[PDB]
């Protein structure tokens, strides 16, 4: 029932999901002058060499690439994290215009899109159990700006025609997510939530400072996806982002000076 339209969008979600007005909701605005460098943070460890991608799917709210998480193959460790977090999927949020689309903002600046690489804490055994824990998930968030093409994104964009409508999936094996990463792993981190229903407050957010550049042609392909299912009137999948939520009693920590 929930979505991104006028009658089912973010301002309505609290009725079905009262945690929408909770104490650690995401996304947030990252005020760069107020985020404090934390020298006790460790460098991120992003170990994606053994990643096994499986499928790509249009779920009616985004498109998502899934991974085999039945073994420690592609894992996120270090930084603010205790223990090992397994990559299980990535997806994006994007806009109808280049000046909007990201969920997190930086000094109120919105990027054209935001990539979420979703990982779960292996101490909880499965992702469903992890989402019930305050430290169950770690999401690596990466901003997209429009400029030069990102070569590592092209294989994604070229398959989107085959998953145009809600409910479509396709094989998407042998995709290397290392090609989506910027050079620097400098990051901000804070405790938050999923940015869609169920809005569970289970995420350690790790948002990279350096955006990746993608071309106008790449992002235009995102905007040709459909929220609707096959054999229905086209409603373009655009502006599938939740706006910044109140920071409340939280501090955003920077890994860098
Ligand atoms: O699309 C997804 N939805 C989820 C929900 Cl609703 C709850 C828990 C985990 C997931 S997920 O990250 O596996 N992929
Ligand atoms: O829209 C989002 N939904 C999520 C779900 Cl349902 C599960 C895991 C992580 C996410 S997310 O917060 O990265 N962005
Ligand atoms: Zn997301």
């Amino acid at each position: 029932h929930w979505g991104y339209g006028k009658h089912n969008g973010p301002e309505h979600w609290h009725k079905d999901f009262p945690i929408a007005k909770g104490e650690r909701q995401s996304p947030v605005d990252i005020d760069t002058h107020t985020a404090k460098y934390d020298p006790s943070l460790k460098p991120l460890s992003v170990s994606y060499d053994q990643a096994t991608s499986l499928r790509i799917l249009n779920n009616g709210h985004s498109f998502q690439v899934t991974f085999d998480d039945s073994q420690d193959k592609a894992v996120l460790k270090g930084g603010p994290l205790d223990g090992t977090y397994r990559l299980l999927q990535f997806h994006f949020h994007w806009g109808s215009l280049d000046g909007q689309g990201s969920e997190h903002t930086v000094d109120k600046k919105k990027y054209a899109a935001e990539l979420h690489l979703v990982h779960w804490n292996t101490k909880y055994g499965d992702v469903g159990k992890a989402v019930q824990q305050p430290d169950g998930l770690a999401v690596l968030g990466i901003f997209l700006k429009v400029g030069s093409a990102k070569p590592g994104l092209q294989k994604v964009v070229d398959v989107l025609d085959s998953i145009k409508t809600e409910g479509k999936s396709a094989d998407f094996t042998n995709f290397d997510p290392r090609g989506l990463l910027p050079e620097s792993l400098d990051y901000w981190t804070y405790p938050g939530s999923l940015t869609t229903p169920p809005l569970a407050e289970c995420v350690t957010w790790i948002v990279l400072k350096e955006p990746i550049s993608v071309s106008s042609e790449q992002v235009l392909k995102f905007r040709k996806l459909n929220f609707n299912g096959e054999g229905e009137p086209e409603e373009l999948m655009v502006d599938n982002w939740r706006p910044a939520q109140p920071l409340k009693n939280r501090q955003i920590k920077a890994s860098f000076k």
